[PDB]
């Protein structure tokens, strides 16, 4: 099953403290999480595509 | 930042260990891990995409 | 490349008169536009995904 | 409906003849096949996405 999940530290006024879903967050856990089972690698970009914006 | 995982617990052949990499474990822990910094919601499937084979 | 594109003749008033992005019409037109060329074979489904909604 | 569908110049083996799935080709054909039905703009590039590549 492929998961689609969003992660990009949400930039908004406030100044805020931390972050929560950064990039390097999700490698990070989404790798150390996931080793414990016995997965490896490292993380490759996704072939690039065009989608087409309508305007007329 | 969109990121794409594939968890699908595939044993055809083999011992009897566990997955982890399961539909449930993904909601579960990504759930958990990221509600921690305020998120929330339901998971909700993908709109539905048709790809051409080839074949000749 | 991958090229993403939406077809879906849809209506939200009452005259639709006709279409033109039918999903019939991407198969038909793709599939003899390219099968000109030397490309064959059957539309096939993607692999099923799953995206997380926010809501709070 | 989302369509997916893959257009790239790789011939590799072969020689000159034509083509027929050239990214330019796409453009030009879809936009010029739906532009006859009120169809405009320009093709944006899809937002980036990363993918986990297994390895061990």
């Amino acid at each position: 099953m492929q998961y689609k999940v969003i992660l990009n530290g949400k930039t908004l006024k406030g100044e805020t403290t931390t972050e929560a879903v950064d990039a390097a967050t999700f490698e990070k856990v989404v790798k150390q999480f996931f080793n414990d089972n016995g997965v490896d690698g490292e993380w490759t970009y996704d072939d690039a595509t065009k989608t087409f914006t309508v305007t007329e």
